[PDB]
């Protein structure tokens, strides 16, 4: 089964948060130039997650999307505080292939269906942040601040029922560590859904990607391991292909 490698660019005011080590770039913190470079070295898709302040956010995200769309030909997703249909719509129309929704989806699951009715299920990525609580996987909202009391098992099934196209599955237990993807969580979710699963949180080395794909992930997402050149994208794809993973070279 075909597997995807995805770079996540966390952005604010049109800048990559914490920058990169790519000295070859004219501007190492420019997300458009970084995104283009990633598409040239073999990244399959991009995700842009924005944390711009509210008054300038709508305009800032639309500007980013427009600029990105004219420079890359690979799919991209935009997210970060998308709370309604009109916001999602403007971003897709301006150039994004997909939108990611998280807190707003949990609070209004019909938002999934609303976006899918106009843009198709394939335009809707539901980002699910989850963590172990008393032996159960629970769904968290507000950038991991709120335990919703909703079981991961139940939310996965509902997300597919509502018409999502893909799940961006982040383990709060692993995110920010470089200890590996949460393969137990990925294996837990795999039999519950037919949708593509993007593994997120915990990437530290090439072997972690292999482990995530064995667990049933359809894609693997990472940020700082790529940005600070701990993992080279070309080397990663060659590694994965060598060990039997169906990646695009």
């Amino acid at each position: 089964l075909a597997k995807r490698i995805i770079a996540c660019l966390d952005v604010k005011d049109g800048r990559v948060v914490k920058g990169t080590n790519f000295e070859n770039l004219r501007d190492s913190g420019d997300p458009v130039e970084l995104g283009k470079f990633y598409s040239e070295i073999g990244i399959d898709e991009l995700v842009f997650l924005d944390i711009t302040a509210s008054v300038e956010k709508r305009k800032t995200m639309l500007e980013l999307v427009e600029k990105v769309a004219e420079q890359i030909d690979i799919p991209f997703t935009v997210g970060g505080g998308i709370h309604d249909f009109e916001t999602a719509s403007e971003l897709i129309l301006r150039g994004a292939d997909k939108v990611s929704i998280n807190t707003a989806a949990v609070e209004n699951p019909s938002l999934i269906t609303q976006i899918a009715q106009t843009f198709g299920s394939q335009a809707v990525v539901v980002a699910i942040d989850a963590k172990r609580v008393d032996g159960e996987f629970m769904v968290f909202t507000y950038s991991g601040k709120k335990n919703t009391g909703i079981l991961l098992r139940d939310w996965v099934v509902e997300v597919e029922k509502r018409g999502a196209g893909e799940i961006l599955l982040t383990s709060i237990d692993r995110d920010g560590t470089k200890s590996g993807y949460d393969t137990e969580m990925i294996r837990f979710v795999r039999p519950l859904t037919t949708l593509p699963i993007i593994a997120s949180g915990g990437a530290g080395k090439m072997e972690h990607f292999l482990e995530a794909f064995l667990a049933g992930a359809d894609a693997a997402l990472a940020a700082s391991v790529f940005h600070f050149r701990e993992i080279d994208v070309r080397e990663l794809k060659e590694y994965l292909k060598k060990h039997g993973v169906n990646v695009r070279l």
